């Protein structure tokens, strides 16, 4: 149907849109420390602790399947990142304190990512 496709075409937007937020947050860890998943053979209790592991190699295999529906899911997955290393590592880690960083700067980012999807709809 032409609904499907101007759905698919939104969709297809919101990806776009995602990318560049994701590039945007992903500038923010300029060490590198959440650009891929925490190694099993480097960390094996890992998932003892973490449920679910997240990182921004993963979200990125799921931006390109398009398989972000809304930035709600898209902001859950970054606040898995980010959440996780918080609690696996201490206050005094260079790996906390790297996602504290990383949370405050990206909440410039998210907050008109919102915007900007409300606003194009």
């Amino acid at each position: 149907s032409m609904e499907q496709v101007a759905m698919e075409l939104r969709l297809t937007e919101l990806t776009r849109l995602l990318r560049s937020v994701l590039d945007q947050l992903q500038d923010k860890d300029p060490a590198r420390i959440f650009a891929q998943p925490v190694s099993l053979k480097e960390v094996p209790d890992y998932l003892d602790h973490i449920k679910h592991p997240m990182d921004f190699a993963t979200m990125r295999k799921r931006l390109e399947a398009q398989g972000y529906k809304n930035l709600h899911e898209f902001e859950e997955d970054f606040d898995l990142i980010i959440d996780n290393c918080m609690k696996y590592n201490a206050r005094d880690t260079v790996f906390y304190r790297a996602a504290v960083r990383l949370r405050d700067q990206g909440g410039v980012v998210l907050r008109q990512a919102r915007r900007e999807v409300d606003s194009i709809g």
